């Protein structure tokens, strides 16, 4: 299935000035552990910011322009070669960001991995709102307070109701 992966704090704040407000390594360590060997689609913004595909990933960048060509990535250009693309996955595939593409997508996926932050932080992009009506909790697991992750957080996944 096509799963959304994003770690976001209180307010869901998921990025301030195209970088995140925080540093959790324990975060880090998790997306990278459940994302290896698994495509992860991204919006421009999100590629640029990375700057390079991740080792170990299929790297997908959804962008029109023709143009835009990272080395190592599969770029997506229109609804129809993102729908063809998805049409055709069997592995599980995660959307790693843009909270723009997070917002075209969230029809089409059936998981989501949350890593709740509590705290608060400055922020100018945001996760988009998890219905209640729509998502339920299957699995929620509370994450180690240490001197590398500053910050109480847990790591959640919801499934469709």
């Amino acid at each position: 299935m096509i799963s959304h992966i994003v770690a976001m704090d209180e307010n869901r704040v998921i990025g301030k000035d195209n970088r995140l407000p925080w540093h959790l390594p324990a975060d880090l360590a998790y997306f990278k552990r459940v994302t290896m060997g698994h495509a992860i689609v991204m919006g421009r913004k999100t590629f640029e910011a990375i700057g390079r595909p991740l080792p170990g990933r299929d790297n997908v960048v959804v962008t029109g322009n023709r143009s835009f060509r990272p080395e190592g990535c599969l770029v997506l250009h229109s609804l129809e070669e993102v729908k063809q693309w998805i049409a055709s996955r069997a592995d599980e595939v995660f959307i790693i960001g843009g909270a723009e593409l997070f917002r075209a997508t969230m029809p089409i996926v059936d998981r989501l991995y949350v890593t709740k932050i509590f705290a608060s932080f400055p922020g100018d992009t945001f996760y988009p709102p998890i219905s209640d009506d729509e998502w339920e909790i299957v699995s929620y697991t509370p994450g180690g307070k240490d001197e590398k992750n500053p910050y109480e957080h847990a790591f959640i996944i919801y499934e469709r109701k």
